[PDB]
């Protein structure tokens, strides 16, 4: 029911020791894939990242044919009516600390869906799996945190309803990165997670 988890990140040598728990950070688990809904667990090792120094923001990437209903934080505040259904809602200006970008609203400039990815998704050293999600098209919708301070793991538990019946495999992304902390190539260091849910919808 879940394709093996995929980590990567674009942290390399100047990180030192850290990495290769940088380039794990992000895991992403299948809690429930029930009626017509999809509910999973987002998890970001924070240790290493220095939040409480600098922050850093976190991505949840849906694709084409799930749409989210609840999204419940590390507090376990349920943070749904907190994300802008907007892009261009004046809340969803470029300090908010929630943002949303749609495929179908808007591609480019800052609040657009392609350079959202490429500053999350896009920057994590992609494999070609996540990398053909994106060219396919099957990616549509990116909800963004700023401003996480948190040196712990922090969870996020996800729900959300399938609207394609006829589709049986949705890819899911997270995405965390340093709003100060860079590469080796002067890039905020960005790691992602990211998984494959494949149902069997019944017959009958």
């Amino acid at each position: 029911q879940q394709s093996p988890l995929i980590q990567t990140s674009n942290a390399d040598y100047k990180s030192g020791k850290d990495q290769e728990k940088l380039r794990t950070s992000v895991s992403i688990n299948l809690l429930k894939a029930e009626e017509g809904q999809i509910q999973w667990k987002v998890t970001f090792d924070t240790s290493e990242w220095s939040f409480n120094v600098k922050h850093g923001g976190v991505y949840f990437i849906l694709p084409n044919g799930l749409d989210l209903t609840k999204i419940v934080d590390n507090n376990q505040h349920d943070i749904t009516a907190s994300f802008p259904t907007d892009i261009n809602d004046y809340r969803n200006s470029g300090q908010e600390k929630y943002r949303f970008f749609s495929s179908k609203q808007g591609l480019d400039n800052e609040n657009g869906f392609n350079s959202q990815w490429n500053w999350s998704a896009g920057q994590a050293n992609p494999s070609e799996t996540v990398n053909s999600w994106k060219s396919g098209n099957r990616l549509s919708k990116i909800y963004f945190i700023d401003q996480i301070t948190d040196t712990t793991e922090l969870t996020y538990t996800l729900t959300a309803k399938v609207t394609e019946p006829n589709q049986q495999s949705f890819p899911l992304l997270a995405v965390m990165k340093s709003f100060t902390y860079t590469n080796s190539k002067s890039t905020e260091v960005t790691s992602l997670g990211a998984r494959e849910i494949t149902l069997e919808k019944e017959k009958t």
